């Protein structure tokens, strides 16, 4: 259980972020989900209830980060747990990929982790406790065609986490990555099922479970690690 | 919790095996720890209580495996969870390493996993549920000097688990590995602490936590994975 | 030998880039080394001779890339081989790392690879032959403290290369990474020697050898691979 | 070139072992290929010519190893280069896999490497130069269904090599692994071609090239490494 802990889950509107936010709430956490719109933030608040609050965050905007965090520090307190699930895709072959499509993915999926991690670190070091978890992807390891930007960002996240893990290990702060396989998405056959040995798509809840485990005090000695939830895939 | 589950922990006399056995008992499991001697088995029974039983097992002996399992099936029931923590070391440089020292490690740390995994598989497939977890080591990945046999076995275990994971994924059976770092042992300074970023040795309980998580229904979609608990090391 | 091949080595002024450029020239290549200054470009031309030319390139500047490539296409021809050795470091702990220091490393060490790779790809696909090699680092895999940006970029490079490798494999184009260990640098004891088993620092020539091998027709079936030259380290 | 070098290639009768033996001969090596039968040894001698000799070797038999090596030391000299390509398969699901089928693979593909490596090490350390290369497999890393024994052995080989690499790095001896993908075999469609991005099966020559590169003086700083030749696969 996360009694008295404050967890910040970016992109907590639906799917994995929502599952993670809901599961953390269920186990006594003070969760704070984010969206890119006030509407989504309200939608988040609605299902979070009095246990947490939904806020509008733009991971690419430093100002937004500062503002949202200031709100979090003012209303609730210092962030003990950080879940980076904010991410987008701009798929294209190498040819036909605009600088925009590359840079956006880099800014949203990689640089954001640096910014947000950097923003909450001091309080964690001070408090002698911290959890930084980033939802990565299997294609950050495999990777995948038409996703050079995504694979680059998601590999970069692993590198970042492993590099950071060595930096703040002695201070009871762990930095890890969770890599989902083919999870059940809003979008969703044979191509996906054939790849996975388990013969079934993963559930967001299953990812939330992994994150929740890494977030708990039972994973205090696990850091700079990449946990793969893909049902035998890869 | 593991209500109504039967867990077989090999080498459950002290340290990691004991922690794992104790933690599984604590969460409603019917645990069955093993030793190489009847004395150790009794010692295991003593601390397990009415929740489980300590038995004498020789992983290198097929007859012993059959006997012990027959006892387990007769008294308790089919093994739902299998924890392979039986292992030894015969350290030596490549020169100066007897065929005996190599073969013993191979037989005890690698072939045993095949035998025991093979022994309990049918009931798991039939039952449409199974957990096979092997306690590996960081030197199975790094690895380490004067431990070619140990590293070979412990890498082989990972290969085995990953190969098996693909075989029985569709049947709700997962096969994973847990790799401890420098855990607090009966034997136990700067050399070990310097290597680890966390600045502290891991606890058996922390390993037990990881195993217990992999054993639970919250890791149903994690298979063929190697979870490293080393506090930022490696 | 690289008879009739055109190789573009970024950051070919000294050390590894120079070794790579020199070794490629030695084996019949038409090499084209780059620097950030005209002075360095001249310095490159001086030691390359009539076999190649030194040009001024700014990997972060699209205009510069277009210009330099236009020069290369006009004077010599289409790039058959691409060696990405352009890279910098802005070391700092996570706290105390300016957005500038992060972004510069990301732009120079990661986005550059995307741009340059994208720029030369069409001719390679058309020509049904291509070599894209990026000089990475061991800390992109380990990684290292006070180098989150560097590790992120250098992991991202691996992700990128692996993702791209799947994209253009059928067209006889390979995309790989070379990761040096502690190579003899302009800067350069026990700390470095203790980490390396080989008891000695690597030489730029040794890296050049690896790159040259990957560049040759003997590595036509090696793609999306990361070759580590670190003398038993890691 | 390998002028004045003595190379021992196990299982050098056809395919990859033959390619490796032929390519090493071509570049000035004194090669010594092996078979399990005198017929195969003669067949090897026939195509090797006066540059080398074909001998009968049984990797599972210590006596055979001692004898063959004694012959090699008497006739030619100390082994400078060791290529382990001796290997077999006994495919079966976990259930239905006899102890025999497991143990044979372990003895032939894993323990052999230990024995042969151990046998030639002293001369290499003495001579301050050595090359130990083992032909592994992609399924030692992936791995594969119905091949738990093979995957275990081939992962164990990697562990062994990495463990050994740290042991003898300072003495100018390197221990590496080459992992082929779907190479053109005596046996050999869509299933294999679909898996490989390159859209073609690898050639034994391509593997021989990799081994030859690792064997040469241009890979003196590459040790404990696993080079994957699979044309973008994995």
């Amino acid at each position: 259980s996360f009694e008295g802990k404050i967890a910040l889950v970016t992109g907590a509107s639906r799917g994995i972020g929502r599952a993670i936010a809901e599961l953390l709430v269920e186990r006594g956490a003070c969760v704070i989900g984010t969206a890119t719109s006030e509407k989504g933030a309200e939608a988040i608040s609605a299902y979070l209830g009095e246990n947490g609050k939904g806020l509008m965050l733009n991971v690419v905007d430093p100002t937004s980060i500062d503002t949202v965090l200031a709100t979090i520090r003012a209303e609730f307190g210092e962030v003990d747990i950080l879940v980076n699930n904010a991410g987008i895709t701009r798929d294209n072959l190498l040819m036909r990929m605009k600088d925009d499509e590359w840079q956006d993915i880099i800014d949203t999926n990689l640089t954001s982790v640096f910014r947000l991690s950097k923003a909450v670190m001091r309080a964690m070091m001070k408090k002698r406790f911290g959890r930084i978890i980033t939802i990565g992807s299997v294609v950050g390891t495999m990777g995948n065609a038409g996703q050079v930007n995504y694979a680059a960002a998601k590999a970069g996240v692993i590198g970042f986490s492993k590099s950071l893990a060595r930096e703040v290990a002695s201070r009871g702060i762990t930095v890890n990555v969770v890599a989902p396989g083919f999870i059940e998405t809003d979008m969703t056959r044979a191509g996906i099922l054939a790849q996975v040995p388990a013969n079934r798509l993963g559930d967001a809840k299953e990812i939330a479970s992994a994150v929740a485990f890494l977030a708990s005090d039972e994973a205090s000695y696990i850091s700079g690690e990449t946990l793969h939830v893909n049902g035998g895939m890869y």
